[PDB]
């Protein structure tokens, strides 16, 4: 099965109605994820009690060869994000 | 740095203080997560867009050996959850 973005926010708009609205819930809901890749960006490490921790990786640069020349060449690096499910998801996934 | 869920309810609260209370905040927040966990424990994938995708994965069972015996055991399977970055998270992190 599969749960998108707009059907949590639906979700949160239903099980909320007494707090916000459809509209907000979207808003909400967006600035959630929105605020945690801020904090990404901003290289914290963000941590989600009960749920897991999100980090920035880099693959490291590292040496390569050029295949043909056998020139070192760089192979650049790059950054992502991962996340490390944490102890209570794993339990609950495991149940 | 560090960005926890706390602080995270708190943004909310502070920049959707005409939509909700800091409590009703938090709630939400908690919700998020707790409805994610909820989906992935029923199967489902979480996509959400401009961020990620989030699925429970399963260390498959696989065959080992008892050390001591050489009898064959079976290595058990487990499961976790995995999140894949979203494009617009990988550039915004590259940038
Ligand atoms: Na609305
Ligand atoms: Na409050």
């Amino acid at each position: 099965g599969h749960m998108s973005k707009k059907e949590l926010a639906a979700q949160i708009a239903e099980k909320f109605t007494d707090v916000l609205s459809k509209t907000h819930a979207e808003e909400i809901t967006n600035f959630v994820f929105d605020h945690i890749k801020k904090a990404l960006v901003a290289g914290k490490e963000v941590s989600i009690a009960g749920f897991g921790k999100f980090a920035v990786t880099e693959r490291a640069a590292r040496d390569g060869r050029n295949p043909s020349t056998g020139e070192t060449i760089k192979i650049p690096a790059s950054k992502s994000a991962k996340f490390k499910a944490g102890k209570q998801l794993k339990t609950d996934l495991n149940n």
